[PDB]
C-alpha cells in the first residue's frame, strides 16, 4: 500500500458512511449510532469531535479516524475507527493508527493515546495488541439489543 493522509472533508462523508457493513460493525466503531448509518449521524461525530483524518490509496478514501477525547500534554482517545470492506487486514488501520498517533504527539502534546475495544472485536484487539497498547481495564457496556458487553481499554504511551 502507497497510503497518504488528509483531514476529512465533505466529499467522503459518503464513502466514509459506507464502511460499516453491519450493526456490530457499526456499534463497534460508533456505539451510540445507530443503524442504518448516516451521513448526518458521521457528520454530527465529526463536529462535536477532532482529528477526523483519512487514509487514501489509488485515489480511493479506505479509511477514517479521528478522536473522541483529547486533554491537551496528557492524552487522546480514538475513536470512529473504520476501514473500507475491500481493504480489511492490508494495513490501513495500522497506518491511520500510526497517523493518529503522530497527530495525537504533536497537535495535543499527547503522552499517551486510549483505544476502547468491544470484546466481540477479535481483529481490533488483536491489532492495537500488534501496535503496543496494554488492556488497563474492563467496562461494562450495553449493545443496541440491551445484552451486557465489555470494553476492553487500552493505552500506550506515544513519547
Ligand atoms: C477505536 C474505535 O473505533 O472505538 C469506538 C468507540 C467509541 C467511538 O464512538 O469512537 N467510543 C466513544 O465515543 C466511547 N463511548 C462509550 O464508552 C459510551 C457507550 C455507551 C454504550 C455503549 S459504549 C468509546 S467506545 C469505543
Amino acid at each position: 500500500m502507497q497510503l497518504s493522509h488528509r483531514p476529512a472533508e465533505t466529499g467522503d462523508l459518503e464513502t466514509v458512511a459506507g464502511f460499516p457493513q453491519d450493526r456490530d460493525e457499526l456499534f463497534y466503531c460508533y456505539p451510540k449510532a445507530i443503524w442504518p448509518f448516516s451521513v448526518a449521524q458521521l457528520a454530527a461525530a465529526i463536529a462535536e469531535r477532532r482529528g477526523s483524518t483519512v487514509a487514501v490509496h489509488d485515489g480511493q478514501v479506505l479509511g477514517f479516524a479521528n478522536f473522541y477525547q483529547w486533554q491537551h500534554g496528557d492524552f487522546c482517545a480514538l475513536g470512529n475507527m473504520m476501514v473500507a470492506p475491500a481493504a480489511r487486514g492490508l494495513g490501513v488501520a495500522r497506518y491511520l493508527i500510526g497517523v493518529m498517533e503522530n497527530l495525537a504527539r504533536e497537535q495535543y502534546k499527547a503522552r499517551l493515546m486510549k483505544i476502547s475495544c468491544f470484546n466481540a472485536n477479535a481483529a481490533g484487539l488483536l491489532l492495537y495488541t500488534q501496535l503496543g497498547y496494554q488492556p488497563r481495564a474492563i467496562a461494562e457496556r450495553h449493545d443496541p439489543d440491551g445484552r451486557r458487553v465489555a470494553l476492553i481499554q487500552m493505552d500506550k504511551p506515544l513519547e
